[PDB]
């Protein structure tokens, strides 16, 4: 995507060399923002093939409030493998915080249900937020959330969303993270009878790993292609009733996939 | 400031009409980002007179963990009067969440001490974060947090900070928000023996109130003046031990103040 390839070139040209948690090393910038008008097309990177199978199941898993990777296994999804405990648990990561944020007094807040009701009853609200950054449970989480915080917004019948990503592996993570939240905006918009607006991506520590450089130079040599179109084939009874089969990406004609080793 | 006046003009050129909680009406955009290199000067708006005294005291109050306006009144600061209850209490807003975020298992997390220790011991960490968005306590707060989430970053011996402001009153609120976080970066950098880097401001619902329009255009007719310079005159033994008199602002030569009504 044009904005994505501009970010990748900016990190190369302007990033500072950092040592990181993994010992791999990165080039890093701090603070970036991109905007995708979702009526221009679904923002799925075209300069390498990105597989949505795993994205979609993961988002459906988040929405079910699930943090045990069994559901992912049942669908041959392995991306949470490293971090699950001997019983297949990750602790209270995204799904738990989205669906059952615990109050200090033993109650719970369903942030997804709250946002749905805010969009349907108070669409002008400036407080339509889902946060995974539960400070009091970070220690129990298998991994600290990268997509920390997102906010919805309604203007002129269009639903927009902004994601704050505290830490962004530009090569391996960001294509999938953009697609996940773009998919969620379409789902939310459908359940609230809204049109789709913008997906705004904001990054904190935005980096390229030092062993992703050959892959980065290859990708930057490729020209982007027109964006595909997301079709939702069925309107479920609620945001919690979608199925993998409900989604079709029409007209996705990407360049070949690019493999690179993940920093553990 | 150049960046601030460009934001005002963008809301005016690109914003849409929204009703709002307060009944006033706004012109708003969703998603914005701007940067202030703090080595260029202290980013206190010059195209109207802004009163740094309230900004400083409010920040010292936050850092104490206080959420009652009595301290502010001891120092003739009235900016929180409209939302306090009969006893001066705001509920568990910024200061409480910064210093003592309550967990479900009875603990409290001092996020300011946490990020100070991360900056001293693990400055490459990608999760040097303070959040005020405590979902489980929003209903106890007089106002939901506007400057909701911020992240620190270190490169080339300089401390940077990014704020996610989910809701921004551009004319009345934003000048105070920018200066407050810039001051905090200087204080943190002092305590960590770092130089100052960038303050990155990111906005969610970024709006001009309908009854701020004549004031906004008056300000836009003015040329920014040179940024003032912040001098800190002591190194306290901790981030919690600063005093109002430790700060001096040099070379602040603003255009006249512009009065506007706050939306309650
Ligand atoms: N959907 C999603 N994506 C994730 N990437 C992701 C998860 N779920 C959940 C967990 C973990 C999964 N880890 C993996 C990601 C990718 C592969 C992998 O090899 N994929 C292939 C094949 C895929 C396919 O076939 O379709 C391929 O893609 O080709 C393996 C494991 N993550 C977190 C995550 C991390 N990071 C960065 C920021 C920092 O570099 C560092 C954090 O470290 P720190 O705490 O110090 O900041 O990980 C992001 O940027 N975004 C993120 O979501
Ligand atoms: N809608 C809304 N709600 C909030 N709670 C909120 C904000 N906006 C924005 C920032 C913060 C509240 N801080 C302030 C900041 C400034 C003033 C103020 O009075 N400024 C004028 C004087 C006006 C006059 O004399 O008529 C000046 O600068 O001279 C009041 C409160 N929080
Ligand atoms: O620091 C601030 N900066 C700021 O701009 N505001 C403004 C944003 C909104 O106009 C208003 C909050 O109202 P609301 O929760 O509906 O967004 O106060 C409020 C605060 C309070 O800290
Ligand atoms: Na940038
Ligand atoms: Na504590
Ligand atoms: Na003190």
């Amino acid at each position: 995507m044009k904005q994505y390839l501009e970010l990748m070139q900016k990190v190369l040209d302007e990033g500072t060399q950092k040592n990181d948690r993994t010992g791999t090393g990165t080039l890093s910038i701090f603070g970036h923002q991109m905007r995708f008008n979702l009526q221009d097309g679904f923002p799925l990177v075209t300069t390498k093939r990105c597989h949505l199978r795993s994205i979609i199941h993961e988002l459906l898993w988040f929405l079910q409030g699930d943090t045990n990777i069994a559901y992912l296994h049942e669908n041959n999804v392995t991306i949470w493998d490293e971090w699950a405990d001997e019983n297949g648990d990750l602790g209270p990561v995204y799904g738990k915080q989205w669906r059952a944020w615990p109050t200090p007094d033993g109650r719970h807040i369903d942030q997804i249900t709250t946002v749905l009701n805010q969009l349907k009853n108070d669409p002008d609200s400036r407080r339509i937020i889902v946060s995974a950054w539960n400070v009091g449970e970070l220690d129990k989480m298998a991994l600290a959330p990268c997509h920390a915080f997102f906010q919805f917004y309604v203007a002129d019948g269009k639903l927009s969303c902004q994601l704050y990503q505290r830490s962004c592996d530009v090569f391996l993570g960001l294509p999938f993270n953009i697609a996940s939240y773009a998919l969620l905006v379409h789902m939310m918009a459908q359940q609230c009878d809204l049109e789709v607006g913008d997906f705004v991506w904001t990054g904190g520590d935005t980096h390229l790993y030092s062993n992703h450089m050959d892959q980065t130079h290859l990708q930057l040599s490729r020209e982007p292609r027109p964006l595909p179109k997301l079709i939702i084939k069925r309107k479920p009874e609620s945001i919690f009733d979608y199925r993998f089969e409900d989604f079709e990406i029409e007209g996705y004609d990407p360049h070949p996939g690019i493999k690179a080793p993940v920093a553990i």
